[PDB]
């Protein structure tokens, strides 16, 4: 039977413990997700308290990180989601994604309504991935793809 | 000589007048940007107060929307950016992008540091675009690509 | 071409003009929605800035309220939604629905994941309605039905 | 003699312990409330710190969850209610109910005044229930019924 | 037909205009309410935007204050209630009532539950009045009587 | 020598411990205050961190609740007052007193200035009490009397 | 008959008009208060919306500032006090008085309880004054005297 | 070598321990400061986490309060100042000083600019003291003297 | 006689008008400050509402921008300072300076205490300037110099 | 493999323990950084939770401060950056840098756009330093140099 959380601090405390174990073992997120059959973004989000892992994946990452049975069980519980400490990120890496919404948020609304209609792009029927691409002028770029279903708003 | 704003309400009021003109003329953002040589996300953002148009594009979109000369000059001003009225969007279409940050923000931090290193993905050396793709399960998806330069944080 | 708003004050100012006209004509929301083919909750939400009317409904309600052509066009624009002035309602009638979330919000979460699974009850593939029922102990009750599709959160 | 709490964190910490015990037993909220005589929404809310259980119900749920005597006693205390961590939910599942208020809160006020009059729909002489139904179009829907007494506001 | 407001500013602006007229005429709240059949606290609250006057009262007070027909109609609309500008009062006179809740709010909760049970004292089936009483030690005291119905919270 | 606190959490943590002991002993606030010579509202507020008890009263309640010496001493310290967790109560029973201020705050100001003059009704030279009485229409009402000295604001 | 305000913006707009008149006349606050029989801090506070003037003072400062009859009347109304735009000052000169509270506020509490007892130093039976003195080290100092009555908190 | 703090909770937790020792020993702030050669207001602020003590004074107060060596070292660290829990005081004694700024803050600005010029009254080149004075109408008054250097704002 | 403001919107409205004039004339801040004998940072800050210009400088910039007499007068008034709309900038350009504080504020605290002692680096006895220079690795850098007097905190 | 944190409290608690150890050993930040090859601002920022130390530097400063192996590992993790407790500093020393932004933020934006163009001065490709300089008029000044790359915002 599915089990859910109502206080994010239980899973965020678990995330800190996971990160300490990961650093002592000198592991990467890519290696932790290898063998799970699931995307690194989804498995990493689960470790950090923002998704639930199916039981086989929870057991696999739990073995890798030497987690105890209550922690393996917690990873399978549906989380109380919300990773930002107090609404607006302070960390510069996270903040730039918030700034993209301060600059482009009304343009995303306007272009979603023009291309699709009234309604939303879902954050639930939704995938994201991060890719590293060479910049032709020198250095490296991240191409982050947000891929969400359009759900319409219609009269009733 | 470059000119800049410090009170966002000037450009946001102009945006509201632009949208009324646009609706009276039954125009699209794609047709407003057509002919400018600039991407619809950039031109749209400028109309909405969050970018500046070069003078030729300002005159081109000003002719389409029948803007007066003060308005065409305002579109060339560097804006005081920030499109969200009070930090967290209330509109559902805009909110889902904020929710993507609440769910995935720490994942994007973690994977950016793993793939690239300490530092950020820029929101300045940066472009985004919105594409509509058929969903194979039925319906339509938006694929929103966020494409930013990696800037490293190094000791000194 | 679909048209959209980015600043809620345009439509909320329109809503105040609509309400004054409505009061001077001594009209009900039920009579305004009559003839539109649309439910009272949907047409009232549009008048109040939170939904868009299709053109024929916009014209019908515009003639009933003696609205000008710019106002009739604005009712057809997709709104920048969000009716609460500053996040938490002060009005008692509105505040009770916010208190229902403070008391039952975690229970709604828990029972939605138990009955359906990880994911959400949508606020987009969604409708509500308000009915009056007699109370057997004396007086009247409101039965307010929230009806949303379940959308699952699945691994990828 | 009735007993009441003034700091929500006592009952919220108990809720987190309750959830871990429940998960270890693979228990449902429907099964926990079975045999209490009381509706699953009410019993679940008490577990989660937002209602008080009568003594018999507290002892019965305490047996199912292996709670100690201080925990059984705490479930009978009248709670300091308020389940949302910081006024606006971060969790997507809970957030959709807040969004319903941002889109329909003024329409609920207006139609409550039209159908009933000045005053409120109570959140205290009040019950709610969550029912899973089949979506005739495919999939599943939740029908959440908010059933509150109308209390008039009258001159005096 | 009942009519209701959604933006408090319209009635709060009218209250400022009423207070200017009141002061020019050197009128008391007591004499404005006298002859209406309605208690001073109710009529004063309506002038200040927090209650609706019946039509005959709105005409009476309207003639006393030389208000126009749009203002007399606005006094009859059900308000969007909430008199505090931004949640906590800045005015010392209003602030002391907020401090009474900061000092005694948990005691009022605890004593309400002990004397009555779980549930609330209503702010809707409710009246208050302000009386001046001599202090035996010299000076004057206010006795403000809050008189609300108890509404129980019971299991279902 | 009088002793005072600067961090409310010390006395709020003591209040939680007091309430657990009270519940285990199945005591009322009325009986705890019996024999102190002090009003139930004042003694209860002290238990809950918002007043100080005189030494003899602190020893009397301390014997009834089986408190240790540091707890008895802490009850005699002048508190850092303020019982509301975060400015606006979440709990419905407490919230209704806050709503009374949102509806009648400006009326209380206006009537206090008319009946007394410029200045305040004190929250320091002040007492309150709670009585339970029948409602003439059925059920029960609370009559809560706020009794504060008028302190004038005069020119200087 | 005493008259009072409920929205601070009426008197704060009058303050701005007063300050423009004062500047055109090259007047000082000390000259404006001259001849009124009232202290410059009290009169200046009334001009800035935070006190009420007696009628003879209001006419006198009105003569000096060329104010109209409605403005002289508004200065006699009891204000809705609160001069800080949004709770914490941004202006450096104002901000330093807030900082004094951040550094010494708990010391002020401690020493007031030690010297006087439980209770407050009043902000109502209260005067302040600002004096310029030489700094013996070079330069000038302000000596700002806060002079308030102690009102005890006693058991009841 | 000077040492400083960056998180206020270390010294605020020290303050709470100091206050419990002080109350167990039934000591006053006047007596703790005796023999230190420093003003009671300065030493008290140090104990409460808002100033640093020189080493001889830290050893002297440490012996009176039976503090351990780490605590005596912590009292010598330059603090992370800010005594107010969350920006606006809840405690009545502290809040009256904040209300003085809500009433007189713009008058302090105005008269400081008039008497001295553009710039500030420092909160660093600054002292304060609290004196008890009999009120001639009966009772006692506190005279709190704020004494800061004027620092001008000049063009450059 | 020096004249001061208490509502920032008067001078921020003037700033918008100055910026519109500046842009129509295609002027730079460097050219506006030329001849004034004052630094561009100081003159610019005055135009934007955050400093007062001496009368001769005001006259001369007023000439260039064609300002009316109430505007040349307003420029000489002491402002109510605070340029950020709502505490945290949304504009990227401004936000990076806030981020520098989020990353290095505690380091600045620590290194100021070690290099100078307890106290502050003044923001009043203070000058700032911005220089553009080449980056030795390609591109351009800003070298922004914050130059403030050290003011000590010492015992009294 | 790079490792990163998501809860700042782990590294902020480490900072408090570092500072205690530093004070017990009577060390300076200058001597902790001496010998690492890294600038004092960078090393100090790492100790305080806002930068990551390379492994050799983490071992070097770990020996100097007698840190354990877990602490030395934590210093190598990329931090969740943000040193300000709750957005606006309370500490006077930190607050003055926030005030510099309130006074000059719009002037920094305006002069950055004038000298460079649209875009930002980076807080990533960025260094700062603090120097002590004698003031010619007496005392000492800090010269704090902020040195950031310009990144342009260009059309696309
Ligand atoms: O994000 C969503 O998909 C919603 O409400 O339907
Ligand atoms: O919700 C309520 O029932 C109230 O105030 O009466
Ligand atoms: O509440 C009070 O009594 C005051 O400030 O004087
Ligand atoms: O308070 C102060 O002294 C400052 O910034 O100079
Ligand atoms: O977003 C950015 O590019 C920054 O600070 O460098």
């Amino acid at each position: 039977m599915i089990q859910s959380q109502i206080n994010r601090n239980i899973r965020l405390d678990l995330a800190d413990a996971i990160l300490l174990s990961k650093a002592k073992k000198d592991l990467s997120f890519a290696e932790i997700a290898d063998g799970t059959g699931l995307a690194e973004a989804f498995v990493t989000a689960a470790l950090l308290g923002q998704q639930a892992l199916p039981a086989d994946a929870a057991r696999l990452v739990g073995a890798k990180l030497d987690l105890d049975e209550d922690s393996i069980l917690l990873l399978q519980m549906i989380p109380l989601r919300g990773c930002i400490d107090d609404r607006i990120p302070t960390d510069p890496t996270m903040y730039r994604f918030y700034e993209m919404l301060q600059v482009y948020g009304t343009t995303l609304k306007a272009l979603v309504h023009e291309k699709f209609g009234d309604g939303i792009i879902s954050a639930i029927n939704f995938k994201l991935d991060v890719k590293k691409v060479a910049d032709p002028e020198g250095g490296e770029r991240a191409v982050i793809t947000l891929d969400g279903k359009y759900l319409p708003t219609k009269p009733f």
